[PDB]
């Protein structure tokens, strides 16, 4: 279906935001990604834009005015004055107050909304925002290191021009904030694959299918530890194909959280970069306007590898396994290769479990008109 025009969103300041000592979320991984893909020469094939800072007006298309006013006002130096408000909005522990928190939100969000605008205007086929994908943020509360739900905001932008928008989430966590925003509408179908069972956020059971007009428009594929490329690949393509057939969206948002990779400091899946990127390849085959977003990922060398390779996939550009020299070269030792190996961990997702969950979701997809 041809090679695609790709617009890529990046602000060079993003890597300077720091969640605090010991916090596993490292915005610097976005800068490592960017530097790696520049050193592969991928800037020659795509348009690179610096996102605007999304305004409080843009954010309150979804989020409450009280919550956004709080995020814009809270700082490490006035936290004592806001103790009550911090608890109301779930800020101060997993979602710390840090210097430049609101600007981080603005840049994360600006990339996603700007990409959606570019898609709406038919000026690109794909838009990429690796600083986006903050799927846990809720209307009036922070959650799981997420403050502003850039994904929901981008989908609201797409809904100006698209009757039906499909959201797909391959982060190891359930995309609960996105699901919740659109749970009672048929104008967005949310599809999340995630680890389920004693695992954050605790949502995304098979049986959560939407409500009201949105009944059957939320799809959740709960998984166990140790899922591998072959097991994931054999459910992802059939599920997404059936979704595309039955729902017929006109735009797609794909959250590419890299915490579903093998060796992730917080995740317990066993995907390689190739296995993760196969999801991008599958979605790309439908030739629909596509917004590719970031997400989790805590082994930062593997995040940079993953999103570099997925940018190359978006561009249909073959890149060598030998990493080019770059500003973070030592982070890619001891091998200095792009691709990763799976671990020897047991896959707790038996082939029968995978088929059975698939069959249950197919029964739900038969309820669409
Ligand atoms: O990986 C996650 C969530 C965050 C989310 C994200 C993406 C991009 C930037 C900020 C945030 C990706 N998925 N986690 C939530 C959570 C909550 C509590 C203990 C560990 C974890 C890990
Ligand atoms: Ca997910
Ligand atoms: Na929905
Ligand atoms: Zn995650």
């Amino acid at each position: 279906g041809g090679k695609k025009k790709v617009c890529y969103y990046y602000d060079g300041d993003i890597g300077n935001y720091y969640y605090g000592q010991g916090h596993p979320m490292k915005p610097h991984r976005i800068r490592m990604t960017h530097n790696l893909l520049l050193n592969y020469g991928l800037y020659r094939k795509m348009e690179i834009y610096r996102p605007h800072k999304a305004t409080a007006e843009e954010m309150t298309k979804y989020h409450s005015d009280e919550y956004i006013k709080f995020l814009r006002s809270i700082r490490p130096d006035n936290m004592s004055e806001y103790s009550k408000q911090m608890q109301r909005f779930n800020v101060g522990e997993d979602c710390p107050v840090f210097d430049g928190l609101f600007e981080f939100c603005q840049l994360s969000t600006g990339g996603s909304v700007a990409g959606a605008v570019k898609l709406n205007r038919q000026q690109t086929d794909m838009a990429v925002n690796w600083a986006g994908g903050l799927h846990h943020a809720k209307k009036s509360e922070a959650s799981g290191f997420c403050y502003v739900n850039d994904i929901v905001l981008a989908i609201l932008e797409l809904l100006k021009y698209h009757q039906r928008v499909l959201y797909i989430d391959i982060d190891i966590h359930h995309g609960d904030g996105v699901e919740e925003a659109f749970y009672t509408t048929d104008r967005v179908m949310t599809v999340s694959f995630h680890k389920y069972g004693e695992y954050f956020p605790g949502t995304g059971d098979l049986r959560d299918i939407g409500a009201g007009k949105g009944k059957y428009y939320a799809v959740n594929f709960p998984m166990r530890d140790g899922i591998d490329d072959e097991s994931y690949g054999q459910i992802f393509k059939p599920i997404i194909s059936k979704v595309m057939e039955m729902y017929q969206p006109s735009a797609v948002v794909l959250q590419c959280g890299a915490d579903s990779l093998s060796g992730d400091r917080l995740g317990c899946f066993n995907l390689t970069v190739k296995g993760h990127a196969k999801c991008v390849e599958v979605v790309k085959t439908f030739n629909l306007p596509l917004l590719m977003l970031g997400g989790g990922g805590y082994t930062i060398r593997n995040v940079a590898r993953c999103w570099t390779y997925e940018t190359a996939v978006a561009l249909d550009c073959e890149i060598p396994n030998e990493l080019p020299y770059n500003d973070y070269f030592e982070y890619f030792g001891p091998d200095f290769k792009l691709h990763i190996s799976p671990s020897n961990m047991t896959n707790q997702n038996t082939p029968e479990y995978m088929e059975k969950i698939k069959q249950r979701l197919f029964e739900n997809l038969r309820m669409l008109p």
